[PDB]
């Protein structure tokens, strides 16, 4: 009843709150948040125009999200930094949304290219492994740290929830009429599997089209802005596109920019991280304690190569730019003793397996 | 209660009925259904082996359909030589679905290349036609005639009463995984339009398969031969494969054969009808009395060459073949008066508008 009310007043003082420090930043005197993931080295590139993405941010608590498939019995660190900037978003007051794709993994990505039982099990360990590193990404937060506030919003969801009933007919009529063939066959792994003779299925060939979907689904929703690692540039992009088309074609629509409304403002944007690499290839330690005891993780963070331990700090942990600045000198003394390894294994093995674990590791080794 | 008892004793009836025929027709005492198709002219061609759809015809009361895509006020008589299998197949004991494509009409058929508010009349308008046509079949069928009984099955379906809810998951698991892209860019309209430039939508790209799961979703429900006219002979293939494809997946399914049991009366199978022509084009006469009155449909089958009369006789009539190979010689009498085209066009406007309009129109000209 009157609960309408209260909940519509806290919303008004979170958007003053917004347009206050949006006065600060654009002034000068603080630093915006996209500016504040490059100096963390979380920043591979923006899919759209950066500055309009700053402008965004900015201006407007919009909502970022970022997927994986279950196609691993557990996550890697390699899905970490996408989830990093998540983090870093939650505790900045924006909305984080963890999202997994329960239906996208039974066609699997065909980028950059299995059984129901395990992947069920799979879904089930993932979908643990995130409810707990939300709640981590509180605790580890308010203890650098970042006071916990009412306009916080965090989320985890399972896009199956809408494609369990999600219609043929409305994603071909919505978003189907707008997208062109000859675009999609130029992508890059379609004409290789064609070229190859290996080709492709239908499901595979509109992998792309669902996670646009899945983009646009989020984007009804406040959540602007889509996060990935580096070789899901491709995916994001389309996914961008896709929603722009849909607002081209619907401009009556109630998420289309009706003039005189700034277009950068009701726009999809993206963010591609970097790629870890094991000296070698991509990313593999896993999260899960049963696979990668807390011992062997902090063991994998403990010999990082000296050269990589800044940009590794930066981006895996909460530490302060400055903390690190100082830290890396007082490293810098005798790099001998692992000095920077080891503030950064307990800082991410506290971020994961808790703070109690993360001390015995430390103690351990 | 009960009544599935007397159904289900019914049921049993009929297939002792279609045994007894099927000796009768296989040891060569009766014609085949499929052989009375061509002897009529209406069969331009066979989807899938012929001998075998004859098999399963002759051996099992199976299903028929055809789909028409509201994309004209009115049918017209282009449209009529499927729809004229259907109701010899009706007359016959088999089942005959009479389909209106509500959703794939939204899309339009890309072989071999609008508003709503339009669309919605000329699916109430074909809508209507068809429901007419219908009892029509009965009326004129129960005169030649055909003794009307409890196993004849007859209905109108409109597609859109699955794409309402159809999930885009189950068609790409079931169907789009066993989908391969080549194939499909390898299909003629394709090539055309993408050599062009002009291009196409994903949702013109995906009208084949949204047709093939029409033909899925009706295989399902004991219809097995899909009829269209000629144009239609790639969608129809196109379907064919699919559905094997989906039971070439799924073998232990309901609807796989199963050994040692006769695929080919398991399999789906097409029928395509010659192409009409007004001595240049394809096919514009109405079946709405208010574009075509009953006296211009007349008029119009009237004037029909004396080298065709014969064929358009065997194709558009339920008279008998020897009632016609009678009235060819009466007419060669004196083709002055044009005593085919007379019986012809009054056989033909009662077909459709009626007995007491077709003899009105009949004694006017
Ligand atoms: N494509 C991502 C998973 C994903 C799923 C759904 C999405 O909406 C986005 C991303 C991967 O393979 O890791
Ligand atoms: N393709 C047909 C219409 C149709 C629609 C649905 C079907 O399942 C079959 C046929 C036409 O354009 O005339």
């Amino acid at each position: 009843r009157h609960i309408t009310q209260q909940h519509l007043r806290r919303t008004a003082e979170a958007e003053e709150q917004w347009k206050l420090q949006a006065k600060e930043i654009e002034a000068g005197r603080k630093q915006s948040f996209l500016s504040f993931l490059e100096e963390r080295g979380l920043v591979n590139s923006v899919v759209g125009q950066r500055d309009a993405l700053d402008k965004l941010i900015t201006r407007k608590r919009v909502g970022f999200y970022a997927g994986v498939d279950p196609t691993a019995p557990s996550l890697h660190i390699g899905h970490m930094l996408p989830f990093m900037i998540l983090g870093w978003a939650y505790v900045h007051g924006l909305k984080a949304v963890f999202l997994i794709g329960g239906s996208t993994a039974k066609i699997g990505d065909p980028t950059g290219r299995m059984d129901g039982a395990t992947r069920r099990a799979n879904i089930a360990n993932i979908h643990l492994q995130l409810k707990r590193l939300g709640f981590s990404f509180e605790k580890y937060g308010r203890k650098h740290g970042f006071e916990w506030e009412w306009a916080w919003r965090r989320a985890l969801e399972n896009n199956n929830t809408w494609w369990n009933k999600q219609s043929l007919k409305e994603v071909m009529e919505v978003l189907g009429t707008s997208l062109r063939l000859g675009p999609m066959l130029g992508r890059d792994y379609v004409k290789s599997r064609l070229a190859s003779g290996e080709g492709m299925s239908i499901a595979e060939f509109c992998y792309p089209i669902m996670q646009g979907w899945d983009f646009w689904y989020l984007f009804q929703r406040k959540v602007q802005v889509q996060v990935g690692g580096s070789d899901q540039y491709g995916n994001i992009l389309f996914g961008m596109d896709a929603i722009k088309g849909i607002l081209k074609a619907n401009p009556e629509s109630e998420w289309a920019p009706k003039k005189d409304e700034d277009p950068d403002l009701a726009n999809p944007y993206g963010i591609t991280t970097p790629l870890l690499t094991t000296a070698s290839g991509e990313k593999a330690v896993w999260l899960d304690k049963d696979m990668t005891s807390c011992y062997d993780l902090y063991q994998y963070f403990v010999r990082v190569a000296d050269s990589d331990v800044e940009r590794y700090l930066k981006m895996f942990t909460f530490v302060p730019t400055p903390a690190i600045k100082e830290l890396m000198e007082e490293h810098a003394k005798d790099p001998s003793k692992r000095v920077a390894q080891h503030k950064l294994a307990r800082e991410f093995v506290e971020l994961i397996h808790g703070s109690l674990s993360a001390e015995q590791a430390a103690k351990d080794h």
